């Protein structure tokens, strides 16, 4: 893992009945917590639901750790690691996620599942107004010899307002790390462009780990 | 829909990263709420989880409607309708699933994907210690045009005791029906036959609506 | 525990920050299964939320038991029995409830807490838009040597629609009683009478044991 | 408010049945985001439960407020502020809390109930099996035109791991302010120093809000 990597990806999906497949490729930096990736919908244009669901989904190696607190991911490398993550919605969706991260030469490479289902046809995912998620603190903690992340995860809306989604993520390394005491990750993920449709999106995340208080 | 009608299926899905293939055939008594199937994995075989987290995912067509109760289901066909599922058990394992039900002469067709995140790896799903699960009643209810149905849904497992599962299901004709107000179906589900590693299983439901007390 | 019982009680709670106590004074038939009850506000009239979602909490030994399932609650007396409530709206309104159920001569007395957070200022229980609890069935199952009562619970709203409310009632024996095996019990409770502010309401419940399809 | 406050307080409140009082006298820095406080248990002693889940209930005035981030709690007095919260675990005991916070000289007064239900009896908190809360980093948002805070809690267990609690906090201002966006508040709760039964403690709580990455 260097100061310099490359992200290659690709996301097969169902969500409220609708097929999608999703490509990106981008770069990043691992040890300062930083990547951006451009994103290609090829099959299922135009989706019919909010982008911004899908977004997280598109590597906590991508963090920046400081010293004191072991680096589960980084860890995890070459052999490298995958997470399954579930979704819930305040308003009943759910969605289910899963990325199965491989490294080769610069380049990591992620196989994703995405999932939803239960999304009020009526409410901001289905009818597309969601403006960006708001920054979030992920709590992470052992169980059962893997780590977990937590999150509640708020989408700010068009004409105000938040709605909320809890995110648990659970990650599992390929071979044994040095697991972590508790401890959080600072997020903040951001669609820099896209065209009309989200057909193209770039796409950056900032993420950075620390002890709390 | 006549008295007997055929089933047939097709369910992709993955669970804790596992990949599988599972192809059903059957039949069932639309007005009597019966059908059995004969199920066989294709792909992944042998399933590293409990059998018994797919069986309700392998058609509310099969449950006996009395006169007073509007039936959405069978209302729904030619056309038909599909469904989608989150499972949510008491342990943080959620799985989602869907089902897109078509009819072709005497035969319904089913088109599943199964997805399951979160389950600890020494619950009784990933160490496979399910016996079945209980008879339910399934609270049925208008919501945005649609008919949901939630259920609080138990395994019985090996050694006593049970594992807390909460269903909510969204079904969706493809055209308008009479909607039902609130009613209630009594299901009972139970594997007849199966093979050492559930390769092949043998499967039956016994369904009927309700207004209650 | 004789063919007719007469039944007192007294709740003190507080929800949205409004205190009230409510005295009641009703009889039942526990192997009927039915029980009723007149109920008086004696501090905190007139109450600012809907009455209904006080009802379920003004006892489980008026409920009709059949042969074949062990009645944990009649098998609990002379010496009786405690529960614990929480209800879970679907709004994210949360209630909390407790009943001692004591038994003197031919009298059951409820010692009653009911605690309500977190209910949206324009939803339908502080704005009294709920109608009616629809019948239910509860999931009935040993847990930790005592039993524990699941039900998906839905109040019918005026102007059409339901809210969504999951109970979890864990209720104690204050003696050894035989455990009963995976059952259900029907319910179905109605207010048959108030005044315009519900400072007096007689309420009804039918309730009835049994092992499903 | 000024740079230096005093604190009473009283808490009511009823866990798994057993009723008790505990009543507490500190002093903090608003400005600062710190305070102390000592809590003596006037009825109840000794408590039968695990005293953690009851700390975070013993005021967001004593939060550090960056200039640029509007401060709902400071703006709020001398009229004051009332709060409800929801904890809930993730073995299914659940607790309801609220506190009514008023302002006589430089005296802040706060007159709180707080119940618990449904904790397993075997669970940490009835075993008395919890050390201390983690930091956590609180989401506030407004909703309805009040303020909103959800929490992923996690209690550090005797001999290792964790037992998880998501807290909804809704925090209403008597009179109008000026409501900040979306923001959060890290927090850190700590038990100085306690008597064998926790009938004398010592709590200390520092807080401070931020804008995220």
């Amino acid at each position: 893992i260097k100061s310099d990597m490359k992200i290659k990806l690709r996301m097969e999906g169902t969500v409220n009945g609708h097929k999608f497949v999703i490509e990106g490729e981008g770069e990043g930096k691992p040890y300062e917590g930083t990547q951006t990736m451009n994103l290609k919908v090829k099959e299922g244009a135009p989706l019919p639901f909010a982008y911004d669901i899908l977004t997280t989904v598109f590597n906590r190696v991508f963090a920046k750790y400081p010293k004191h607190i072991p680096d589960y991911f980084k860890q995890s490398f070459p052999e490298g690691y995958s997470w399954e993550r579930s979704m819930t919605f305040e308003d009943g969706g759910i969605c289910t996620a899963r990325n199965d991260i491989t490294l080769e030469g610069d380049c990591f490479f992620n196989e994703i599942r995405f999932d939803g289902v239960n999304f009020p046809p009526n409410g901001p995912v289905m009818q597309k107004k969601t403006l960006k998620w708001e920054p979030s603190t992920e709590k992470m903690y052992v169980r059962d010899g893997v780590l977990t992340g937590d999150i509640n995860m708020a989408l700010l809306l068009e004409g105000g307002g938040h709605y909320r989604c809890d995110f648990k993520t659970t990650y599992k390394a390929k071979k044994g790390v040095q697991l972590p005491d508790y401890h959080f990750v600072d997020h903040c993920i951001e669609i820099l462009s896209h065209d009309k449709d989200y057909n193209n999106v770039k796409l950056y995340e900032h993420a950075v780990a620390h002890s709390g208080l």
